[PDB]
């Protein structure tokens, strides 16, 4: 498959403050996907962050960043973004997006997910 996904929008922030990262898929249209943000930590290899279906209308989050992170997506930009407000240091992780192509609705598991981009690292300062 020629999908290619880069992500952007890391940066290095102060506790309490917010970021807005964004995905770009190149090589195939994501207006049929799923699209889901997962990050990395020596702890966790690809935690589940949040997940959006295919027009936008539903999203899930991962359980420790309910309430302060927002899903999104422009399918006719073929983008996806996640604003991050209230960042805690233990946000501090790498930030990968990737491709659910199921059709089966919204999934927290990264072994479902698709052609990862390299990721975006995200620091927060305490």
């Amino acid at each position: 498959s020629q999908v290619q996904l880069v992500e952007s929008g890391g940066g290095v922030v102060q506790t309490g403050d917010s970021l807005m990262l964004s995905c770009t898929v190149s090589g195939h249209t994501i207006d049929n996907w799923a699209m889901g943000w997962f990050r990395q930590t020596p702890r966790k290899q690809r935690e589940f962050v949040a997940a959006i279906d295919k027009r936008g209308t539903g999203a899930i989050y991962g359980n420790s960043v309910k309430g302060r992170f927002t899903v999104s997506r422009d399918n006719a930009k073929n983008m996806v973004y996640l604003r991050m407000n209230s960042l805690k240091p233990e946000d501090t992780a790498v930030y990968f997006c990737a491709v659910d192509q199921l059709n089966a609705g919204l999934g927290d598991v990264s072994y479902d997910y698709d052609y990862w981009g390299q990721g975006t690292q995200v620091t927060v300062s305490s």
